[PDB]
């Protein structure tokens, strides 16, 4: 599904993500765009080191979904990755919570560090009611 940008604004609220583990919604849309320009369908195989990422986030088969063609998965969230590739992201989302519950946060998603960190993102949630 490609999301609205304000539909995901209200879905990621509703969702808990405003503020989770100091986190705005303001970042988590800055994320999102970046990542997969609100695209639920989104993958990226990553030929070097032979993981995918899935989804919305673009969530890493290494580390935190099993999608069993991964070396080295970890699996953190205990989900299979083609859960993050539903338009219904409530496991996206609490895979995503896993993710920051880290020291990194969200500093683990280096396309944040890129577009999202020491800018202004306030324009991601404007005018969305959120």
């Amino acid at each position: 599904k490609v999301f609205e940008r304000c539909e995901l604004a209200r879905t990621l609220k509703r969702l808990g993500m405003d503020g989770y583990r100091g986190i705005s919604l303001a970042n988590w849309m800055c994320l999102a765009k970046w990542e997969s320009g609100y695209n639920t369908r989104a993958t990226n195989y990553n030929a070097g080191d032979r993981s995918t990422d899935y989804g919305i986030f673009q969530i890493n088969s290494r580390a935190w979904c099993n999608d069993g063609k991964t070396p080295g998965a970890v699996n953190a969230c205990h989900l299979s990755c083609s859960a993050l590739l539903q338009d219904n992201i409530a496991d996206a989302v609490a895979c995503a919570k896993r993710v920051v519950r880290d020291p990194q946060g969200i500093r683990a998603w280096v396309a944040w560090r890129n577009r999202c960190q020491n800018r202004d993102v306030r324009q991601y949630v404007q005018g969305c009611g959120v």
